[PDB]
């Protein structure tokens, strides 16, 4: 059958050095006291103050509340999309970008975790050059990137308050995390872990674990690395992509800070407000009201402007309200970007809706009309379905009995009889009259 390799075994060392090379840790010894009492401190305010969340994400089509508490951390306006939920980031004082910020003990933990974030970034840096160094015996630039923590996604789980997992394959016992790859990060870039554990033939059942295992691979025995108090580990240049890796619970609480370089080229605010103007483009902008008239009616840029119109609704705006007051809690920060998103969003509306009426023009070919409905389909159709998904997820059992504060909100939503949209909610109607006039063409 299946096994795994923890330090009490003659072979985990030399498994450690010929199947998982790219895997550094760094005990409690090489962290310094006084940032050891400054990031754990941090951690408990964090907690104290309810900053923690568990996550209503979707699995295979499924509603599933995460037995982790998480909260994101990171530059302003920086996301990090995670099974399918993007996480906006409770901003750090980054140079020359101060924040308003939050509560003043929510701040100094934002800073705190920031400090560490450097810290971790200069031991992957001299890990990174240490690992180049052995395979040359046998560019800088990338380097530095690779190693550029631009996010870090705190996790905390208290054993005693969940009813587990086995781990299925070499008996490593009960998981908090299922093995699994860290997603939607730059290509080879290196993850660091802070570990912040609180208080016989196999592992240790009471102490914390990472498992580690090689993709498609069970019959390479896993490796179980026990964690203990400000223990860190490093996933270098591939082994994240090479090996999956997953969370092995122990008896007592634990807090970990992974430090990430997401990959956010479409998961910035900066990069979505540009999006919105590139939509706008097309929009007389003379005075804001109710009367758009679109500057060109070419196809192409129809259909650029409605996919944009589905980007800022669902990857930002319904991602931002599923959540609820849940940030509000944390940061003001994304109060005034979600309602810049929010009032772009419902001119969109009504770019669509002068969309709409352009094609029900009389004095308009039918060989342009139909040129439009080919445009925009798509792009009116997937609006419908995902409308419908956000909706029925607003409204799932489990999402009904989260707490009110973090009560999920199918923002925006108006009825029917709502006259300040141009548009109703249900596109259906539109929809299929639309798809009536290529058939009857
Ligand atoms: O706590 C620790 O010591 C180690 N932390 C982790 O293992 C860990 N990684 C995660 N990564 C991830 C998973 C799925 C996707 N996705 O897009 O699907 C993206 C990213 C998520 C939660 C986690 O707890
Ligand atoms: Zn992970």
């Amino acid at each position: 059958r299946g096994s795994h390799m923890t330090p009490k075994d003659d072979e985990f060392y030399q498994q450690w050095q010929l199947k998982y090379p790219k895997l550094i840790l760094r005990e409690a010894s090489s962290v310094s006291e006084e940032l050891h009492k400054e990031v754990q401190e941090a951690f408990l305010t964090l907690h104290k103050h309810g900053c923690l969340f568990r996550d209503l994400v979707r699995i295979q089509g499924k509603d599933l509340l995460t037995p982790v508490s998480r909260i994101l951390i990171g530059n302003p306006g920086c996301t990090y999309k995670y099974l399918n939920t993007r996480l906006f980031t409770v901003p750090w004082p980054v140079k020359g970008s101060n924040i308003k910020h939050t509560e003043a003990e929510i701040a100094a933990a934002c800073e705190t975790f920031l400090k560490l974030n450097d810290y971790l970034q200069i031991e992957t840096i001299q890990a990174l050059e240490e690992l180049a160094a052995k395979e040359k015996a046998n560019d800088e630039v990338d380097i530095k990137s690779r190693a550029a923590y631009n996010v870090t996604l705190l996790n905390f789980m208290d054993p005693q308050k969940m009813p587990l997992k086995e781990e299925p394959y070499f008996g490593m016992g009960k998981m908090a995390v299922s093995w699994h790859h860290d997603e939607n990060l730059v290509d080879r870039s290196a993850v660091a872990v802070y570990s912040y554990s609180c208080e016989l033939e196999g592992r240790d059942p009471d102490i914390w674990h990472v498992g580690f295992k090689i993709s498609w691979d069970i019959e390479t025995p896993g490796l179980a690395i026990p964690l203990h108090q400000g223990d860190c580990y490093f996933m270098l240049d591939d082994l994240n992509a090479t090996h999956q890796h997953c969370v092995l619970a122990g008896s007592q609480p634990r807090f970990s800070s992974t430090h990430r370089v997401a990959e956010c080229s479409t998961g910035t605010l900066d990069y979505i407000l540009q999006r919105c103007q590139l939509a706008l483009q097309n929009v007389c902008d003379d005075v804001d009201n109710d009367d758009v008239s679109l500057k060109s009616f070419e196809p192409a840029v129809l259909k650029q402007g409605e996919e944009i119109h589905n980007e800022v609704e669902f990857e930002w705006l319904r991602q931002f309200w599923f959540q609820g007051n849940r940030y509000r809690k944390c940061t003001d920060w994304w109060c005034q970007p979600m309602a810049q998103l929010e009032a772009l969003w419902k001119k969109m509306e009504g770019v669509t809706n002068a969309v709409l009426h352009e094609v029900k023009r009389e004095g308009l070919p039918v060989e342009q009309r139909n040129e439009i409905l080919t445009a925009i389909l798509a792009s009116l159709t997937a609006r419908q379905n995902l409308r419908r998904e956000w909706h029925a997820r607003c409204q799932s059992r489990i999402a009904r009995t989260l707490p009110a504060d973090q009560k999920p909100e199918c923002r925006p939503y108006w009825e029917k009889d709502d006259a300040s949209m141009p548009l109703p909610f249900d596109l259906t109607d539109i929809v299929s009259e639309l798809r009536g006039q290529l058939l009857e063409a």
